[PDB]
């Protein structure tokens, strides 16, 4: 026997004064485009030239927001004579063979100059070749290198925007149920006098005039209130040797010796009769249960970021640059001669 | 006094028609999952590709969506003899010294081809490495300037399916809201003969019938409507001699002489008497206040680019390469060897 | 005339049971902040770096989420000795110009050794110049090649947690409906008998009380409900010779001979009179429609990829680098001198 036939002690109306509210409800979201290069960028140019390879992600945004002895002396003769012969055939052979070595060493000499001059030629192509094409690859890997940190703070700032989208189309779903709202307490209350306790003004309803305003609805209310109520123990029910007796559009006020069934909102007994009261049997309470449960969503959960990159990293490390190493490649006579050339004389 | 004591021409419902409504209902959303690949990309291979180091957050979105004388003559004879003897002495000390001197020459001038040879087989190295080295330097650098406009794109169009996926997801919470609708308006309706105007039909419900649709609810329900209504002069109460007097469940319908409380929903009128009306006392209006403000979120307001992004950005330049500049590095004997071998016999 | 005149079976209440229910309501959302680093990267420390020129993105997440024969002999004489002073005369220049020759070839063979050790001290310079600036460029090319991949499933998990701070905004917009519900269901039922069925407590309202919990109201409803109900047959009017009759506050409950107007709550019949009806005219049905749409956003549909891409791409590649090809650039005296200084004594 739970609280069904529990007393105790609940105000009920006792006089009134007459009384007037002014209630005003919105009824109507102005569309808060938003341009993009503005929200995100603003006045600097190197992301601003950015944002165009971004697409046209702005209008697929605003698509949302704008909805919503003679002899001996002679042969001596013959014999020096022969000895200087011989000895003179001796130098042009000597002579001859001189100049053709001296011949191929000053043509060779010469070919290797020729050589040297032509690779100078070639090599001066190779440091101007490499000088303009290595230039550029510096030039534009500082550019490129300039460029990768500007795009990570537009894409945090793109969340930045798509929160503000977010909270603009949660705003107008609102928005659109306040126009419902708008709807059904226009209804209610400008077609329809309640009976209903502090719907359409404080206190109990009379009578209506509605107002516009730029947005809005606004209701002149005109009701009466509770001036002066008194405490009565009560109990919803009384359960008579077995049988649960309860009022039929009212409540059991408590008399010092009585139960009167009193209308709800005024006090003013009148007798318990079979024409005041409803009628049961066994004495049993019936509880009931319920539980409004407010959706919570699948909200989306993620694998630690090392095992959702480590599905798709390259740790390629170039190796360190090694080439040709150059430097593992490592007048006494003339004297004589211009000696001789002057001693020679102390022989003529 | 402002509102409250005004009389205005109000309408009274003065005959009926009876009538039927069909009212729909939807009470049930379908699943629009997403492929994410076709949304973004679509066919475009290269940008597919991408999309799977994006990770698995295709799948993150629908987890939402998817729920939701003799001896002068000789002493000459040994005069010029010795002359000639120490002469040819040294003609061999002249001549062995020239080939001593010309075979250093000859070794030294071979050294110097062989060192050259060494030389250009070592550069064909370095030129044949250079090559192969810098063109995979200038063909992958290519390919990683072609890959970061891609992703632009792809970062960018991630908005827009974020997006779809809040539209569906918005949708989504007033279908469900809907379905409390349909819950209340199952309930009240089907189980429950309402006393509401307009609610249940056009007019004041008698009866009704309920059917089904296929993610809705239709209700016939049977209603009469006032066919023919008069305005009658009112005031919600009137204050005599400074009491305020007003009706008990009906208006103050004013005849041209007499004050009636009418029922406020038909033109029928009733004597004032104590029964029919409540008072008061002093003569004064209340005035309330009601001002049904529906969130405003924070909105996530952020500094110019140029704060967010100087937070964390470094102007290096790599100096214009120089390097080594080796343009700075800058036959008659043999005639006259040819002409004393021949004219060396005009002395033979 | 469709069902306005129908008749069908009607469950019409037969008696009661006493009863109680617990309705639990939610009237109150804890501010569940996210760490945005903990949340997309985790310990991963390469990302968590990263994150920082993402911006505060993370705050303004939080903002949001934290809100909502003696002649001839001497003739002789005369002749040999004028044929060796002019042979020995011809033998000095011979010599002179020989060593006037040789003492050029060994200066220019020197000047060429001077250039040589030249050249290899400047090659040893570009070799080595090219050894830094060259590894400089693979060491960090190697790292700006590591840094792009990270960025895509950073990129990929910001959309993760944008559904996350959508769905936790969507659902604090839910719970401020359910405090509005809290509202209007605290004051038309703890302030205020209700006549209505189901609301507050299955079956018909007596009173109640309220009692709080951390975050809600639980209502204790005394109520009576149905302990035992007959279909009566009915019509909701009646059209009697082309003037059509319908109940005031009850149905037409039907007798087996007899239609009476029972309140349409209990089977307790009355006889039809001018106060149980009202009455129409020429008998013709009203037929209304109602049809309850609930808002379909403008979704962000976009081009295909291919379109929206090539609005702004180039296809520069650089050419195969050509360069420089080196590749095309391209003792028998001595014997006899050194056989001669020997056989010059054959002379001597
Ligand atoms: C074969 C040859 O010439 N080797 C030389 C060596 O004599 C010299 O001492 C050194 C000094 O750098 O350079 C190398
Ligand atoms: C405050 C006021 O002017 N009330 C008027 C009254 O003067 C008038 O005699 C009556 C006639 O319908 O209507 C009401
Ligand atoms: C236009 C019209 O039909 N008005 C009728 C009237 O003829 C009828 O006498 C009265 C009550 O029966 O109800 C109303
Ligand atoms: C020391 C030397 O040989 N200098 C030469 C110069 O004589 C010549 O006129 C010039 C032409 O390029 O090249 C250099
Ligand atoms: C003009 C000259 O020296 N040309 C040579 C050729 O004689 C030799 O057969 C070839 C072998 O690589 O190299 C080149
Ligand atoms: C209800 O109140 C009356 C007096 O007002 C008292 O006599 C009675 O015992 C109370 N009911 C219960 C169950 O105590
Ligand atoms: C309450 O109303 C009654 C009924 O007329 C009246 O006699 C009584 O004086 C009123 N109370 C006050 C405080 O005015
Ligand atoms: C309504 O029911 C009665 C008997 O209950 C029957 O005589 C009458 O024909 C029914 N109405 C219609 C339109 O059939
Ligand atoms: C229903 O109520 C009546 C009225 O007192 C009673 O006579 C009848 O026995 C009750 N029915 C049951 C099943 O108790």
């Amino acid at each position: 026997n739970s609280v069904a036939y529990s007393n105790n002690s609940i105000a009920i109306p006792t006089n009134f004064t007459i009384s007037v509210t002014t209630e005003i409800l919105p009824v109507s979201m102005t569309k808060t485009s938003v341009d993009c290069t503005m929200y995100i960028c603003g006045d600097s140019t190197e992301c601003s030239n950015l944002l165009l390879q971004y697409g046209s992600f702005c209008t697929q945004l605003n698509r949302a927001l704008t909805g919503i002895t003679q002899n001996v002396l002679y042969e001596n003769q013959k014999l020096i004579a022969n000895q200087f012969n011989s000895a003179i055939g001796k130098i042009q052979d000597s002579l001859s063979s001189t100049a053709s070595a001296l011949g191929k060493l000053q043509d060779v000499v010469n070919q290797n100059a020729q050589a040297l001059n032509t690779l100078v030629k070639q090599l001066s192509s190779n440091f101007g070749a490499i000088s303009s094409v290595l230039n550029d690859i510096l030039s534009r890997l500082d550019k490129v290198e300039a460029e990768v940190q500007i795009d990570r703070l537009i894409t945090g700032r793109l969340q930045s925007l798509q929160t503000y989208v977010t909270q603009q189309l949660i705003r107008a779903a609102e928005i659109r149920a306040s126009a419902n709202l708008a709807a059904t307490k226009m209804s209610e209350c400008v077609l329809g006098q309640s009976k209903r306790v502090d719907f359409c003004g404080k206190g109990y309803h009379l009578m209506s005039f509605p107002q516009s305003a730029p947005h809005g609805v606004v209701f002149l209310h005109v009701t009466y209130v509770p001036a002066q109520e008194k405490n009565f123990t009560t109990a919803p029910a009384i359960c008579h040797d077995g049988k649960a007796h309860f009022p039929r559009e009212g409540v059991f006020v408590s008399n010092g010796t009585h139960w009167f069934v009193t209308q709800r909102n005024f006090y003013e007994p009148q007798i318990i009769t079979t024409d005041n009261t409803f009628v049961s049997g066994n004495c049993d309470v019936v509880i009931g249960i319920v539980n409004n449960t407010v959706y919570d969503p699948l909200q989306p959960e993620l694998d630690s970021f090392k095992e959702e990159l480590d599905k798709y990293f390259k740790n390629h490390t170039s190796p360190d640059v090694d080439l040709g190493d150059i430097s593992g490649i490592n007048q006494k006579e003339i004297d004589r001669l211009n000696e001789v050339a002057k001693n020679l004389n102390e022989s003529l």
